[PDB]
């Protein structure tokens, strides 16, 4: 298991979600959606010149999965998925001039719901969780898991875990105040919303 510093930009965004009282929450589903339609668009544009990239998956789809004995909200797409790259530094580099502009954003009026315009939309899993499991595969890798509850880092490690063809899976593990976003009818309330129009089909699991 591989242990990482986040940049100090991003580690200040993260705090920032943690801390600050801002009742909204339910827009963390919109941006992990957001980010699962982004990487089905990558793996789907791929596949036009490269057809043997969906040989690992043709099925191009986003699963919301409530675990309320494991208090968890899984979100999971088959998209291109990532490389160890990807998780180590690349998104991670990319992710520090969006975390700058953001955070000005905020000192200018802005307020959270609008962290997705500034490419960092995936921190505003933070508002709810206490801990955030990826685990992803890319064609090009093997299977990986990212990992982090804040607090300055996140490791990268192989997953041992079943195999996932290819895609992202995000793990949410729920702070205890939090677990109305594992209720059938508040994730149904909160896709209808903010998500009505992304062009893959969304199942939400029941339990
Ligand atoms: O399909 C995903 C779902 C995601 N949800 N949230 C995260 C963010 C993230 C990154 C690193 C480590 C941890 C989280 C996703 C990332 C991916 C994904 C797979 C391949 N490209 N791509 C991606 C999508 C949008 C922006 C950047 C990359």
């Amino acid at each position: 298991v591989e242990t990482f510093a986040f940049q100090a930009e991003i580690a200040q965004l993260m705090s920032l979600i943690i801390n600050t009282f801002y009742s909204n929450k339910e827009i963390f589903l919109r941006e992990l959606i957001s980010n699962s339609s982004d990487a089905l668009d990558k793996i789907r544009y791929e596949s036009l010149t490269d057809p043997s990239k969906l040989d690992s998956g043709k099925e191009l789809h986003i699963n919301l999965i409530p675990n309320k004995q494991d208090r968890t909200l899984t979100i999971v797409d088959t998209g291109i998925g990532m490389t160890k790259a990807d998780l180590i530094n690349n998104l991670g580099t990319i992710a520090k001039s969006g975390t700058k502009a953001f955070m000005e954003a905020l000192q200018a009026g802005a307020d959270i719901s609008m962290i997705g315009q500034f490419g960092v939309g995936f921190y505003s899993a933070y508002l709810v969780a206490e801990k955030v499991t990826v685990i992803t595969k890319h064609n090009d890798d093997e299977q990986y898991a990212w990992e982090s509850s804040a607090g300055g880092s996140f490791t990268v490690r192989t997953d041992t875990g079943e195999p996932m063809g290819r895609g992202t899976k995000v793990i949410l593990h729920l702070k205890e105040d939090q677990t109305e976003y594992l209720e059938e009818r508040r994730i149904k309330e909160i896709v209808k919303k903010h998500s009505q129009f992304i062009g893959y089909p969304i199942t939400l699991f029941v339990e």
